[PDB]
């Protein structure tokens, strides 16, 4: 399944030699948070470019659910982010890791993926006062070529327009690699 997306990365995410795909897979983590706060429930989305080839997209909402299934034992999370607007079970699966953090009901939740197959159960990992939703990802380099490093002005152009389109929303554009921030937000 996650192995159908591997084999035509172009089908799901677009082009994997020009950058397309490769912002897209951002957008499609983004539009999750964007969803959060058109259900009333996030107030500012943080999107940060690392110096290590990975974006991290956090919100400020509810967090994504933490069950467990009690005969499957797996958790919601996971069903999430394993299984098939194309979805962010697409982008685990074209990204050589994903790091989802879930901070919910006052716990810190943590699970890892490579290549979209979890490494380790859902775990808590300490205590929190705040609550929402943290992805951050390695792209693959066997999928993504010619651009595999990520491009602030296609973020902060996209972004800028999210804003823009869900007035209220705050979102912040960080870039580690140089410093460079922005503040998105309309009324
Ligand atoms: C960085 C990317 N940001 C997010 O993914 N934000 C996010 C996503 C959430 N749910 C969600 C994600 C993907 C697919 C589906 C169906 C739900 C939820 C969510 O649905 N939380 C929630 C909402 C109601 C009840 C419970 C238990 C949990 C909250 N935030």
């Amino acid at each position: 399944g996650l192995d159908a997306v591997r084999k035509r990365p172009g089908m799901y995410i677009g082009d994997t030699d020009d950058g397309t795909g490769l912002h897209h897979m951002v957008f499609e983590v983004v539009d999750n948070a964007i969803d959060e706060a058109l259900a009333g429930h996030c107030k500012e989305i943080i999107v940060t470019i690392h110096a290590d080839n990975s974006v991290s997209v956090q919100d400020d909402g509810r967090g994504i659910p933490t069950g467990i299934h009690p005969e499957e034992g797996v958790s919601a999370a996971e069903v999430i982010m394993t299984v098939l607007g194309v979805g962010v079970s697409v982008v685990n699966a074209l990204s050589q890791k994903l790091e989802l953090v879930i901070q919910r009901e006052g716990k810190i939740h943590r699970q890892i993926y490579e290549h979209g197959v979890p490494q380790a159960p859902l775990a808590v990992t300490g205590e929190t006062e705040k609550t929402g939703t943290m992805v951050r990802f390695w792209p693959s380099l066997e999928t993504f070529t010619n651009v595999t490093e990520f491009e602030y002005e296609i973020l902060a152009k996209r972004l800028r327009e999210l804003s823009f389109l869900n007035s209220g929303v705050s979102i912040r554009l960080r870039d580690k690699r140089d410093g460079k921030e922005d503040h998105f937000h309309y009324e």
